[PDB]
């Protein structure tokens, strides 16, 4: 689709947030016919250990984004974003909102270590329209001048997600969580993102496949 | 309310689980609140606020910055209370439906939630500075007792213990390395966080002695 960036597959990020690592794991594997990258929050890795990201990339093959929403000072985002490389994370997950010299601390790393980051600049849940709406372009537009290429844009109105596309560019890859249990729709996010993310949908369905194949099929 | 001891809250930053158990027992004495977070949690797992309970008899505080939606928010309060944290520290800017999932955690697990209203670092001036007032305001609205604000001018730290009120409990990073005083932070903070001014010191003991020394009259 695009010759710059490969797509994951499907275009379907697995947002793996069950707590049990028996649990994940069946789930993960239920479903890994149709996605072969999958997003790792702190839900799994606070209750299994960091060392659930090298078993899933062992099984599966699979890429593991970290989402750790990194915001703390520089020298912290430092230390975190180091370990979690370490422990075999394509990419990370940073907010942009605690400003610039957090997303360079955690931009160094990634370049030191040979990986990603990729930047939330806008939220999904009512509360993100208190203080993260209003500071989202802000936001996405001091992404641009750190260099950042890697994007977390919520589904939303298209007039809404077109700006961020805008900001960030036709280059830039962009992908996107709340998208079904939140209300948003995988196609019509799709004319803006280049992924999808999906969390419940999938893992809390009684048949945890067939949703997957179901959302691909809407597509 | 009591005063953590000697208004000192050690911030437990050490990637290695022998350095950080001797630097915090050689510190004891003076300190009996530790502030524990990402970067010792991802390196030596979520089992060393357990041992760092029973070994110090000590309070902790993790430091997770949660910044996620509410009900990602909501699994990792519960991984981190069943771990045996006393309190979280949750970030204000992703707003309140974010904030009351972790106050409504805590309400269940019997533990507390402390919310991060403004920070330390430059980063912070560029879109956290501005939303300070209203995220501490939020708080109150929300009903929080606990509040992280920045060693910082006299007026920025009185402004947020003005929002607060008096009956409200206030801890402060950014003293010693940061360029913090002591002194100066604990005239409106009701303990004084520091981390590497401690825990880098060639007498992590005598570091911790000079800094209650020089606050003596406030205790
Ligand atoms: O704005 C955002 C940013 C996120 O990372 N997320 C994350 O994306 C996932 C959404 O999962 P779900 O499809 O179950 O709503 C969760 O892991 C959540 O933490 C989000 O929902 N909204
Ligand atoms: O505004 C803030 C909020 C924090 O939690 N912190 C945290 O407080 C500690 C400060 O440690 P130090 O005294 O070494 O600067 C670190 O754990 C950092 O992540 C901060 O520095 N500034």
């Amino acid at each position: 689709r695009r010759v710059d960036v490969m797509d994951v597959m499907n275009r379907l990020i697995l947002a793996m947030d069950l707590m049990n690592r028996d649990d994940a794991l069946r789930v993960t594997g239920e479903v890994r016919e149709y996605i072969d990258t999958v997003k790792i929050g702190y839900p799994l890795v606070l209750s299994e250990g960091m060392d659930i990201i090298a078993e899933f990339r062992k099984r599966f093959g699979c890429r593991i984004i970290a989402d750790f929403k990194v915001a703390d000072i520089p020298e912290t985002n430092e230390k975190i974003c180091r370990a979690t490389f370490k422990a075999g994370a394509d990419a990370i997950i940073v907010h942009g909102f605690p400003g610039a010299d957090s997303v360079r601390a955690c931009l160094n790393v990634a370049e030191e270590m040979g990986r990603e980051v990729f930047l939330l600049t806008e939220m999904s849940h009512p509360g993100a329209e208190m203080f993260i709406q209003g500071a989202a372009d802000e936001i996405a537009r001091m992404g641009v001048d750190l260099g950042v290429k890697n994007y977390v844009g919520p589904s939303a109105r298209p007039e809404r997600l077109s700006r961020l596309r805008e900001i960030i560019g036709q280059d830039s890859f962009l992908i996107s969580p709340g998208v079904g249990a939140q209300g948003g729709d995988p196609g019509e996010t799709l004319r803006f993102a280049d992924a999808i993310i999906v969390g419940r949908s999938i893992y809390l369905a009684d048949n945890p496949a067939a949703a997957a194949a179901g959302i691909i099929e809407s597509i």
